[PDB]
């Protein structure tokens, strides 16, 4: 039962997450079932990870085949899946200069790799945005712009300056010839699906290039085609110096990547970085399968179409609790006129939908890219009652 | 072909590992096969990760079963495998106070969690050993005692003091009432399987206890039953405040853990730490299978028995290049009288064996716990010619 599972959790787990309110038993596609038999339509994807939902046959096949061929070896040895995955990610980025890949296990680790890259420029100053999220390890936590998550762990590694997200003048003023790198999410996810103004990413690219700073785009949450281009920054026609990926990269299997373009790709020399599990054949095979399905089923273009319709349906409700809808593709935020997002998360759960109160007044959606339009339509139809009950 | 695979590696991978000398295509048990069809007996286990070797049926079964049931959910939801794994790990530690578990993806992340735990004591000073290896992310790299690997990324998170490993009075002098934590490997793996003097870990436990500092034992490489006890520190009759695990924990699947005992288990409160993939059902299911097999097949005792026989066999060779063999169970270092370990790595490869030159004069072995006695016997018999060819 849910009570029994929660009691077991509380007896053994550290309390860094609190106690989960529901205990899940099974999942298939975009539908999960708790241990008491209740079903839920998953509009959150385990926080943007389950790009292909649960039990996707291509991921299952890839993992099973690879485990029956060759498992972990470490990077003392070259293995096919990681090399092929690196080739595919480089092709997807489409940079004009040579691009090189480092594999790791998580978004924090990918940003730690980028942090270490920035040190090799000879500069130690870094710029990120207030309310940005880049991970929880000591280096990535310094880049994260969330004082609540940071101050108990001070001092953090330096020297980071945080500026208002989307503020071109503030960014131009903070970046100078001592700035190693600027880290930006193309849409701030954890903060509440905060989309920057038109032209902001292009300004960031110009500012950084002019001052010799690396532009690092954290695509851990916005990548994997979620916004209707493989990398969200591709909507703005820029090429950053470094891109980080994780979350949906392995369709559920733990894997992250740091891609570096041009001179930044040559900064790491032998012995200067590594990760034991990085690039392992099983997780790389899963990620290769995810890329294959995204391509074969046209899921990147589909995410744009479904997200546009979803945004319009929510806006068409005219519900007084909804201030506006924001995001792109299948990363969407419902900004509320009053801080009832946590209550709306609960009432959505009662109605069988998994959503996220990303901020007191923002409901975040990040559904599997395989979600059916009917499931999105059903959520839109359920939303007025969900919101009425929240207040 | 090896040349084509290595050329593909060099075209796309960052150069932080150099270029691997061989490309592996398949593995089964303790035997791996390269792309040219050559077989090698794996005495390194992918750097102590493949505790059950490749294609172990219990791991394959657990992973395939869980993938066909429920994949990643995130820790917004309670799920069975992670809870059960935490329960099993707490039982194996056998501490007398309540122990709590945090899951992550890697050894670096496990030590980052411990690093952040130590911040919550109210102190910022940390002590580790010269030549210790604790990971490559910014926080874990500050603990790692390798200036050549740390200097390029300075400044690192503070305030860390390094002391000579095994030196009781040096540790006592460095630990004071401002020390948050001492980090120690029970045997220094990366440095060359450096075993501390008898009583040293117990002295570290006493020194930290008297000064109010946490004792953090990094069992990422020494754990998983490799030394003949589940945790290597259990040979010494102490209970640390924090234990970190990774590498072999998932039999190859990426997973790490931070266990904290007593008051240290309560430091992390809701929202203060997390990892998206941490505790996911698939990797936790693999780890549970590893624990089941270690117990059912008596592999922890087997590691002690085979380790003793292996050490005795190598020493019985009376080879002039071998100074001594050190370590415990199936973590062994062959310490040489001259710096030919790197050459011996290549000549061992020529003879069909994968070993590691951990230091210029130390060959490290960490074979799967399922390795055949005859596979070890063949290595010992081949070792004289391997060393003669190396010189
Ligand atoms: O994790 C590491 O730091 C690492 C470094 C290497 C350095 C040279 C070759 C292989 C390596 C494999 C690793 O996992
Ligand atoms: O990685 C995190 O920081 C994280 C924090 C949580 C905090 C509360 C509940 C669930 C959470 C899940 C996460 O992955």
């Amino acid at each position: 039962t849910t009570a029994t599972m929660r009691q077991r959790w509380q007896a053994v787990m550290m309390n860094n997450y609190g106690t989960p309110p529901i205990a899940l038993a099974s999942g298939d596609g975009a539908v999960v079932t708790d241990v008491d038999g209740r079903t839920y339509i998953d509009l959150l994807g385990g926080i943007a990870v389950n790009v292909l939902g649960h039990r996707h046959p291509a991921v299952i096949e890839a993992v099973t085949r690879q485990m029956s061929t060759l498992g972990h070896t470490s990077n003392l040895y070259a293995t096919e899946p990681g090399i092929a995955l690196a080739e595919e990610l480089v092709a997807l980025l489409g940079a004009d200069q040579r691009t090189r890949v480092f594999f790791c296990n998580s978004g924090a680790e990918a940003n730690e790799a980028a942090f270490k890259l920035s040190r090799l420029t000879g500069r130690t100053k870094l710029v990120a945005a207030h309310d940005a999220f880049h991970g929880r390890t000591m280096g990535s936590l310094a880049l994260t712009g969330q004082p609540a998550k940071q101050t108990p762990f001070a001092p953090l590694p330096g020297d980071v300056t945080h500026v208002g997200y989307g503020d071109v003048d503030a960014l131009a003023a903070a970046v100078d010839d001592h700035t190693a790198a600027v880290f930006l999410e193309p849409i701030m996810g954890e903060s509440g699906v905060v989309v920057p103004p038109a032209g902001y990413l292009a300004a960031a690219r110009d500012i950084t290039a002019r001052r010799g700073a690396l532009l690092v785009l954290d695509e851990v949450q916005t990548g994997m085609g979620r916004t209707g281009a493989f990398f969200a920054h591709q909507h703005d026609g820029i090429t950053p110096d470094v891109v980080t990926l994780a979350k949906g990269l392995g369709g559920g299997l733990p894997i992250g990547a740091c891609l570096a373009v041009g001179p930044a790709a040559e900064l790491l020399t032998p012995g200067l970085h590594g990760s034991t599990f990085g690039g392992n054949p099983v997780c790389a095979a899963a990620a290769l399968a995810v890329l294959r399905v995204l391509a074969s089923d046209g899921l990147v273009r589909r995410a744009e179409v479904l997200g546009k319709s979803l945004r319009h349906g929510i806006e068409a409700l005219g519900h007084p609790l909804i201030d506006h809808v924001r995001g792109r593709g299948l990363l969407l935020g419902i900004a509320l006129t009053a801080p009832h997002a946590k209550d709306a998360e609960a009432t959505a759960r009662d109605a069988g939908y998994l959503v996220n109160a990303a901020a007191p007044d923002v409901i975040r959606l990040a559904p599997p890219l395989i979600i059916a339009e009917a499931q999105l339509d059903g959520f839109v139809a359920a939303l007025p009652a969900i919101l009425d009950r929240a207040v």
